[PDB]
């Protein structure tokens, strides 16, 4: 495979360049729907973009997608708050305050990006992380996505010590963001629950991955 | 001290606060029933939570956050935990779930089955160590609920969760793997924490369902 060949620098431009657009909105739950509408076609094409991924059968890569869909909408989410503490930026014309707040969901989404905040989350940290969710989230195909994954903590890796951490400091802060993750599981999960009053079906995504 | 432990100190702490394996209700009725099943679970879930209760007490750090925080946690991670017991007592057991020595059980709800078993098989394939077990449960008591916690017990917490991670690299290096296969044999384990969360709320959904915060302080307290 070409992605397992990938060094750390090639593999962070590749996820850099794949970075779908911030989008904006045109009720609280039809603007909601509307921009996460919109912001899962520009996934689907950001998903065939990320190294490994495409080597997949294209059953695979709907499974990964219909498992990880809302993790990755909500992590973008918290990255674009990051530096707006106390409130939750869908959109640039969408931003939300608590109170304007599902409160509990957006207590979470607002604990994880105050928790993004406080450790400075890099821009190059953060499409790793998102590639992860990808690839894990719904996990020869088993064992190609676990090498794929080995390179992005590989890479993860690199770009700490590169940042000047130690050895010590590197593994902790691995373990730190990975850790992140199981909380973004969990917000989806409770997300989806109260999204159930509207949820991407498996044909409906094997569709839009053969455009 | 629990921020003054070595690795090795953290790991024999770990182990000697081990809970014990329990049975679930001699000679129940086979074959099962939905009911008499989960009649016989939650028997069992009951009785481990008091154990579980005294483990997450000798968990290093635990014991110095407040009564509060501490039901908290464990509030947040205890259907986790006794499923990451469920998973490491299966690993030697392929194709079936070791709820209680004398509850063995197949295929033979079946989401959640089969999302226990391929993470049985996760550890089974990994050779998971049982030294990196403890550290992994330990990992999601102080995790699961640290994330809406006053601002120097959520920065204990993550040194002690700091302290855990050390361990494991500890426990790795020690055992003669590679820096680069230290650090990707740490990510593939707290990403299978993540898989735990997922089963945990999916368990979750399916009148006494939350061991309720009274208990909890109740439990904690004794
Ligand atoms: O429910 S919550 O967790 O919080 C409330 C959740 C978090 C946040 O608020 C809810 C929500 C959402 C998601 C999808 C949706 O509808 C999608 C419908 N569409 C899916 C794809 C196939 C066609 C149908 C409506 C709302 C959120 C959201 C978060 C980040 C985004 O960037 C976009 C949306
Ligand atoms: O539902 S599944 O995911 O399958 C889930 C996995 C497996 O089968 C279900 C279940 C369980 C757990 C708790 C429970 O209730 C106990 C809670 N208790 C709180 C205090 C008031 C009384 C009730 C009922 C069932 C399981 C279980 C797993 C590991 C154990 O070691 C013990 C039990």
């Amino acid at each position: 495979s070409l992605a397992l060949s990938l060094t750390a620098d090639q593999m962070v431009s590749a996820l850099l360049d794949a970075e779908p657009p911030i989008l904006y909105s045109e009720s609280m739950m039809g603007l909601l729907t509307n921009l996460a509408d919109r912001e899962l076609v520009h996934m689907i094409n950001w998903a065939k973009r990320v190294p490994g991924f495409v080597d997949l059968t294209s059953h695979d890569q709907v499974h990964l997608l219909e498992c990880a869909w809302l993790e990755i909408l909500m992590i973008g989410l918290v990255w674009r708050s990051m530096e707006h503490p106390g409130k939750l930026l869908f959109a640039p014309n969408l931003l939300l305050d608590r109170n304007q707040g599902m409160v509990e969901i957006f207590d979470m989404l607002l604990a994880t990006s105050s928790r993004f905040r406080m450790m400075n989350l890099q821009g190059e940290e953060f499409v790793c992380l998102k590639s992860i969710i990808l690839l894990n989230s719904g996990v020869e195909e088993k064992d190609h996505i676990h090498r794929v994954l080995d390179k992005i903590t590989d890479t993860l890796i690199h770009l700490m010590a590169k940042a000047g951490l130690t050895l010590q400091q590197q593994h902790q802060r691995l373990a730190q963001l990975l850790l992140i993750l199981s909380h973004i599981r969990h917000m989806s999960n409770k997300g989806m629950e109260h999204l159930y009053s509207v949820v991407p079906s498996y044909d409906l995504l094997l569709e839009m991955l053969d455009a």
